[PDB]
């Protein structure tokens, strides 16, 4: 055949493939989410997330050293609360669980980058990401509280405050609150573009949220690409340090579009349902787990993410699969 | 002060800097240029390129194993000839030096990616990159010969033919010649955008070109960004597999512009004068050599290059500075 | 060969090359940086910058006339201080060295465009670009001082205030301070995009900074192109008159990208390490100095810079190489 | 007033204006058009172009040396014929005027870049830019002749063939003709975008065209910007070396648009009527001639032209106004 | 010849040319500038602008009816003052000339769109566009006065206030002043991009400005395309209703660039020197006046202007050349 162009010329050997490979994945790309339960003694398996456990508070300092020693740079803290109430007020108590997770991690590994998931769905009786009203989840009452939580997390050592509540104006509320309290240098990792996704099931189990109902009056419609971009760019305008697309794996179009619309860094969250889908299919012999995980994570990087939140991170680090 | 945006938030610690670092440099990014002299016994120091030596042919198989064992993926071959003539005909002889460099490297390390610098300036009495005429360097007579050289290099094992002659239509001539001889899978690494630069001095010494005069009737004016882009895009149209900007270090604007005008891979050559400038200033105590080299190479990557030709490559690999 | 396109047609003669040359370099493109030491009598050679000297204050008026008579349009002032302290307060004293450099230059050559490097690394005991804290270099305490320095430099005659401290919000702080003091017409040449580069070594020696440590918590990571652009565009939003990329020579991708993202003028600083690399390699015979310098400077112009800060400037002017 | 942005800051002095001036004009930017009449003895004033003269053939060698000695790089040749006929056949005679103008210029100043206006309006009885038909100016019969003329001009020494006939497909016809005759290196300066302009009056007088009628069936409508761009891009596709917008002075929108649609070089012709408008208004005291000319030429450069054809060129060079 | 594309197909007849003509010129495109001298009896010829006269105030009401009856939609008023002073204060007097020109025009032809040139160069002893200082033309003192003038022009009937002073922040000053005085509906036709051009000579004579010196510390450098665009976009940000490029004829690149950077309307001023160049060359027989004028004006329209200020306007209207 007369073909001057032959893309196969660069695919002949593993060496040629490695030379020309456009996208690289390292431990510098990963953030490890961690589940911490107060007032328990034994690690608790999350059945819907095979291989993931709730870490007892009493063991946290141990676990964070281990995470640190594998070479992981950063964790995102999630609390399982034994102190829920109508407004999630334990989350703005100086020594409530949110504060203690951050304080423990930072005291034990001072160079660990600590990001504190900042919401109320894990602290509220009713299970919603904020203050419940006759009218539904009250945006502006929730904002005030997000500010108060951010202040105590920052006071306790958190490097990033990470508002996962999907409230309008939450970046700006948290920014004003950090600054007025003297935490000008504490960063905001906004969950800027966060969809009302069906991929979050296993996280219900891991983090114990009490919600009967849905988050569709605050979290945005999966199908809305224009609105997705807009949601993120609003957060840039309010001063966030890092944007984020969540979930990630079924949203790589969104990642890429955002990448071309901002210069800020972008995170992408490989959520619990994505984790569960890989684990369960691998348990069943249907895929090779390690190859799928690397491909899934690589894809998230290819699409434009600077940082990826992954539950696989510690395992990949302890096995030296990434460095 | 009232500043909501504080870029310094992400620069606080080495860990934060590493997380947010936009550009990564690995051994998969490097090609090692090598100087091979036929019919000598001892390694010959290049004074103008401290730390670089001409490798005797008789020692090549040894050197290529060593290069391979450091983890280097690819080399670019340059010959010092003891058989020069009016047309550089040793370079299209089946068993001339060009062919033997390629044959030795590939026989000794079959997975080594071998790229053969493809010209006549090292093989001609007069020292020009081709067939000398009354009218100057004859473009089309030179093209015919480039084809013949490409065929013998490919026959001998070269993965890439790399025309450094800066002749109009050289990609297409070499492509037609490889294909008509049955080397459809042999690739073309064009020196697509190659400037008539004053940064090539030390290479005169290393490769022993006999030229008294200049290359300005073929190599393009350093100052011509529009023409630079055009020169590369012509090569894409003729079917090259990889484009290249040379020199690189004072041409990162060019790299970046090209990056946004093509999807092909792009190489960038960190030439002998750049090497010499780093080495001599470091010898004099004026800079830290290792920090400068990493920054120089990183910059070339940042600007958009997929591959970088660097004389530092083996040292960085043997020292485990890159992997 | 059948080639309708032959780029070589326009490269045949020097005359054709000159007609089609896309980028021109003149003295209107150069700013000369100058080192002035207070309370000394003899010129002091900077060993790491061959051919550069510290000029005694007592000789400044002489040197500035000479610079002026060569046709140089503008200088950037750097002081070597015999009055350092914890905060660099000599730099906001009405008659401190910063003020006197500017006053002398302007009184002696009223039409000389004077730009005053505006920082504290040359005036502080500890050697940092500002107010040292438990927490590191305090951004906002540093800003206040930058304002006070800008006011005295402007009062003394400086045409441009040039903040090289890499503090967040420094353009706006200096702007508000100049305006509130009645210096509305004094311009800001921001060192907008200034990288934590290893190319600044020889400047340690020339300007005598006391720093043991690094500037990486304020100066930005070399590898971060997105952040580089953003850093500059923030400065445009705060009202700077001119932006700047520093270093320049390994950052021409950055220059070009910025060029397409703003209409403001852009400067580019050919820093001490670039100077040293050219000088040392030329001393060693490895390159032709004059050809390299012209090519380096031309490249900076090609990439999009309106102004270039170069230590070669006076020599090129006195020799009539540029006009 | 509270204005942070003050563009006037950079306009304070001539020195500041020169530093920030975006566009520069040199002799490397100019091509001098010249009128040569065969078979006359005295220089003949063109009344409609004050200060311009027809140069007798017998004096050409003298005039071209003078032009060369002023520092002019290039001329465009126009003949006044004493041998007109139905087809303009003197223009493809080996020793016809077109050939002799080129031969004389190149023999006398071998480094002079000679461009030969390539048409038939100056050689035809009827005065049209080609072969007259019942149907009007026959495009394809004209093309054949353009080829034959190009061959004799190239044989005689012309560096550029410059088809001013505005015939469809003229670049390609001339290219094929130069190549088949062995003039592969002879360049094409196409009058790519040439409008049916009322600014060409004084050229009727200078070049003595016999036309009673108009050129509107070949030269394009002044008002058609889309078609203007398209006309030029067709010429790029046929292989021209340089494009051109003519006239220039009332067509700077066209220049700029084209500049952003191609990487080729662009010329712009400051035509006879523009020349006459400046000269007559200056004669009348209404403008300062030198200031207007510099501004007019600068504007043409600003708009994006690499080369400008100007009747003022020799005067500006002899007076050292440009260098 | 084998050419499928033949642009000449659409140029065969005048009918085909008219069908495909991309750009149309009507009286709806023209604004007529008018010179009015107070306290004179006879019309006064402007020698440098053949065919233009100063209109005595006493005859204005007559002239404006005539202008109106030719179909002209709009005039721009320029006064010749018999009451100059250090600050141009007659221009903010309730019944000063600026006010009376506007009042007369609007009272006599209520539907005439009146635009009032808004400056001080015609009202000042020293002849500058504002308040003279030790430091030169004081920007902010001038702004205050521009506000006061705008208020009296608006009070007197002006539809547009048109600040030709080239002062920083003049749109915003005039906007705030109109609004605070209750003239919210009075429009601003900013002379947004106004160059320090040598094409304004004949206007010195027509409008009698006393300036010995230049306007280069306020009017922008002809050569600065980037700054030109920026100057206009600042004016859009301050709320102007219409932007303007002046001069126009040598600035069509600027018009077109601006056209693609804003949605506002754009005016373009065909200044006195352009007028004089056409008139003097036509007087001399060198061009056909009517054909040149139509082409010049058409070109300004082609380049993107919505409105064109032309001294030819009334003549073209009275002759029914445009409608
Ligand atoms: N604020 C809630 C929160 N923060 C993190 C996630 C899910 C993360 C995962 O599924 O791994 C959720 C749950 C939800 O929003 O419905
Ligand atoms: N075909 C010549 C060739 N191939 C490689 C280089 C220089 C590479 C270097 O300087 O490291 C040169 C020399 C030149 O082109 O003038
Ligand atoms: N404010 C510091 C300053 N201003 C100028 C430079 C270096 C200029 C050169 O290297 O020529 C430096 C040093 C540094 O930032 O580390
Ligand atoms: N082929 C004709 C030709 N070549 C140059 C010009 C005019 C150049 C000038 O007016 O200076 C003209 C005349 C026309 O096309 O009508
Ligand atoms: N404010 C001055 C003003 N307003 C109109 C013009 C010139 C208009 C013309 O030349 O037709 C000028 C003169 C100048 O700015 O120097
Ligand atoms: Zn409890
Ligand atoms: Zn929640
Ligand atoms: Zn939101
Ligand atoms: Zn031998
Ligand atoms: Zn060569
Ligand atoms: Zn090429
Ligand atoms: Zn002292
Ligand atoms: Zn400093
Ligand atoms: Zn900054
Ligand atoms: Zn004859
Ligand atoms: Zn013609
Ligand atoms: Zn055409
Ligand atoms: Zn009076
Ligand atoms: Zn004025
Ligand atoms: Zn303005």
């Amino acid at each position: 055949t007369d073909l001057i162009q032959r893309p196969r010329r660069l695919r002949k050997s593993p060496a040629l493939r490695a030379m020309f490979e456009e996208t690289t994945l390292s431990l510098n790309d990963l953030v490890l989410p961690i589940f911490v339960e107060e007032e328990i003694d034994d690690y608790k398996a999350v059945e819907a997330m095979p291989g993931v456990m709730r870490i007892p508070e009493k063991h946290l300092a141990r676990e964070i050293e281990r995470i640190a020693n594998a070479g992981i740079r950063s964790v995102m803290t999630f609390g399982i609360s034994h102190h829920t109430d109508e407004t999630g007020s334990d989350a703005w108590r100086e020594d409530g669980l949110v504060a203690r997770m951050s304080r423990i991690c930072k005291q034990t590994v001072p160079e660990m980058i600590v990001m504190s998931d900042t919401c109320f769905c894990e602290y509220t009786s009713h299970g919603h990401c904020g203050v419940l009203c006759e009218h539904g989840v009250d945006n502006d009452a929730t904002l005030e509280n997000l500010g108060k939580q951010a202040v105590v997390a920052a006071a306790a050592g958190a490097d990033f405050i990470a508002p996962s509540a999907a409230m309008d104006g939450q970046v700006q509320a948290i920014r004003q609150a950090l600054d007025a309290a003297g935490f000008k240098d504490t960063a905001i990792m906004s969950y800027s573009t966060k969809f009302a996704s069906s991929f979050y099931g296993p996280f219900r189990e891991a983090a114990g949220s009490a919600l009967k109902g849905d988050r569709k009056s605050y979290q945005m419609n999966p199908m809305n690409r224009r609105e997705a971009i807009r949601e993120s760019l609003l957060d840039e305008a309010q001063g966030a340090d890092c944007l984020m697309v969540k979930p990630a794996g079924a949203y790589l179009d969104i990642v890429r579009e955002l990448r071309e619309r901002t210069e800020l860094p972008i995170g992408a969250y490989q959520v619990s349902g994505e984790y569960a889908m890989i684990k369960f299919a691998a348990l069943a012999g249907a895929i090779d787990e390690e190859k799928v995980v690397l491909e899934s994570l690589g894809s998230i990087k290819r699409a434009g993410a600077d940082l990826i939140f992954s539950y696989f991170a510690l395992d990949l680090a302890e096995k030296k699969i990434l460095r």
